[PDB]
């Protein structure tokens, strides 16, 4: 049964771009006998220079590779099986290796024949890493950013009746600074003691906060597509999902601005968030990003959605702390996002956009 | 130039473990001319069905797919692409193929071939996505129990002053009664007012503890194995870049517990970064996880590294909320993780292992 010539196929894999070898079994040997051009592109090794030979060669000396045993077991088996190792071109350079290898057993001269499928998944590698690193320090940043909003928060709160405490046993102080009472003086000694546990309490108070305060706000030059596809491959992944259309109408006039990169990235990350979360029960499902300069040599970002919106005696609200309309709500993203843009040199608003969801705008 | 015959060629093709098709351009359609028995395998189609006409008859109605335009786009052009999408088997099974196509000319007879090289990505896939799902639920978690535990050990720090203040006050007003100062009235109110300044800052407390501890601990039984895995596949990536030797020595037996999911997830991530960085300037380095039964018919596991370990000072303070010994921790992962043990109906424990690192035994 043959549905195509033999110098068809033979046609259709040579011009192939994906890396195609075939491979003859010698003993402890699997020496290649055929390469198409696409591994020689691949790999940069020439046919003549590589063929007869083991393809190990391309690790070099890492071996240090669990999926080169794998192979080796698997080759000692008889199965099939596909890994993805780390491998190096003839001038040094590393790539990602996904190979496919099939033993086939060739009966006519019973011997073990092997076709390997070899494909580049660098790129694919270095971005799963890349996500890799940006999750762990958002989940570490994200951990210290709440507690220390947290502990502000409290600071805050308890300002007014810690300082009110002080100011009545002050007033008492000298009420019964004129007085003959004989508990007079028991009396002024409680209140005094009083008073040091008042002022303990706000001692308590920054021993925490400092506590939590152990990160530096640095600002370098950073570049606005750089951190908002950094803030993307988390905040944006599953747009498919949702339906959601995304447009970044961006300035390449206008991509450089001063800025922290972790922080930056965990502002977009929340933005990116409520957003989704805003739209997930729209009918019209589109984010627009958008940058264009502004006033003092500033550049201002734009973030229009066809979200839930703002009812009319919320926008002002916004970016108080704690406030939410979500069931499991925090309400402290926006917070920290101002914080974070007023400690950048720039300024952070809201509005209702005119299709009935919400107009984010910042500037740095 | 032939490195191989044709008909070894064929064979190896016939009998790869990867499908392999190839197509020919009849305008709008490219119909298959040649697939695999791997393809078959994979698709569940027989060749004589589906010879002579376009594959996407796997995508079925789910043509929503931004992939198929990219490769109708890639075909218009003439260069190869390799896409992942959803097809469907004929059976009606959901797999994730990702396929490779390269457009080829043969100048035989001037027509525009295709080889299509397709393998099934759906473990990757489901993987990954399951991934996406932990790292989002434990962002989501990690804030709330860091806030709720800033919360709870703040009221444990200010419950005496705030206490104190208040028995001043009543002792004050007790001295106070039996005085005839004119003053004494004034003095009087002044306590007065303070007191519920002191009780209004109590208030404040519980009113954004409570604020924060919105999630109900539920409990529901509970596989050990998935839970592992479910909380390895965020803790325990990158073993092979620190060269971690990871041992589960798991009692087949003992598997099922009465536990939370998310609860222990997030106990289970916190130990297992908690013994990558202690085992991160180590000189061998390895990790045991091991499951035994123990009394009142429960499980206790035992986790064992060769890291910095405990100095003999250290080990009663490892629970107590705010311990660390890193420049930039916060010492809060054990005693959440107490308190859930706890929750849950267990123990937990630590001691120095032999090697000169940790042990850490828990119950449930
Ligand atoms: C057809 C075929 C292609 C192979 N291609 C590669 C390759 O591209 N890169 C690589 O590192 N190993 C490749 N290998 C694996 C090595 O040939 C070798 O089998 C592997 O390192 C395990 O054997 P070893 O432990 O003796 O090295 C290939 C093997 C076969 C059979
Ligand atoms: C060689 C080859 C193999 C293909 N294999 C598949 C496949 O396995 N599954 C699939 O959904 N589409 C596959 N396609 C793509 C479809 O044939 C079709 O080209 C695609 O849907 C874009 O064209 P359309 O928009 O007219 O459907 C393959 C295309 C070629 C050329
Ligand atoms: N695009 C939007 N459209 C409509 N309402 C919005 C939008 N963005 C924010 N909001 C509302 O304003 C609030 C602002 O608070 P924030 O976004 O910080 O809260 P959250 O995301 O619920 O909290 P957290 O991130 O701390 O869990 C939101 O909780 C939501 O109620
Ligand atoms: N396996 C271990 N070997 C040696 N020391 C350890 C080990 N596990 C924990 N410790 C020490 O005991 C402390 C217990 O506190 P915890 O692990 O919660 O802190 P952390 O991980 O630094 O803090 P956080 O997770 O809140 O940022 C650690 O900070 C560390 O100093």
């Amino acid at each position: 049964s043959h549905m195509i010539n033999a110098k068809l196929l033979q046609l259709m894999v040579e011009h192939s771009n994906d890396g195609i070898v075939v491979a003859e079994q010698e003993g402890n040997e699997s020496i290649l006998i055929y390469v198409n051009p696409a591994f020689e592109r691949l790999t940069g090794y020439c046919a003549d220079d590589i063929l007869y030979q083991d393809c190990r060669f391309l690790q070099g000396e890492d071996h240090d590779q669990p999926g080169i045993a794998i192979i080796r077991e698997a080759i000692r088996e008889g199965r099939p099986c596909c890994q993805v190792l780390r491998n190096y071109r003839k001038d040094g350079s590393l790539f990602w290796n996904e190979l496919s290898i099939t033993p086939v057993h060739n009966e006519a001269d019973q011997l073990t024949y092997y076709i390997g499928i070899q494909r580049d998944v660098t790129e694919h590698q270095q971005t799963q890493a890349r996500l890799q690193e940006l999750q762990s320090e958002l989940v570490h940043v994200s951990r210290l950013s709440a507690m220390g909003e947290m502990a502000s928060a409290l600071a805050h709160e308890l300002n007014q009746p810690l300082a009110a405490i002080s100011n009545y046993m002050k007033g008492s102080r000298r009420l019964l600074a004129g007085s003959s009472d004989p508990n007079t003086p028991k009396v002024e000694s409680a209140l005094d003691r009083a008073a040091e546990q008042a002022l303990r309490a706000g001692q308590i108070i920054r021993r925490l906060r400092d506590f939590v305060a152990r990160g530096e706000s640095e600002k370098r030059v950073e570049s606005l597509s750089k951190l908002i596809e950094e803030a993307g491959a988390l905040g944006l992944a599953g747009a498919r999902e949702q339906n959601v259309q995304l447009r970044f109408s961006l300035d390449p006039g206008a991509d450089l601005v001063l800025a922290d990169r972790v922080q930056i990235q965990q502002v977009l990350v929340n933005l990116f968030r409520n957003a989704l979360e805003a739209m997930a029960q729209s009918q019209r499902r589109e984010l627009v990003v958008t940058n264009t300069p502004a006033a003092d040599d500033m550049i201002e970002v734009e973030v229009s959605d066809t979200g839930s919106g703002f009812q009319d005696d919320v926008i002002p609200n916004l970016f108080q702390t704690f406030f939410t309309t979500k069931d499991t709500g925090m309400g402290v993203g926006l917070s920290i996002s101002r914080s974070i843009i007023e400690a950048h040199g720039g300024r952070m608003w809201a509005e209702s956009n005119a299709s009935g969801g919400a107009t984010f705008r910042f500037t740095l």
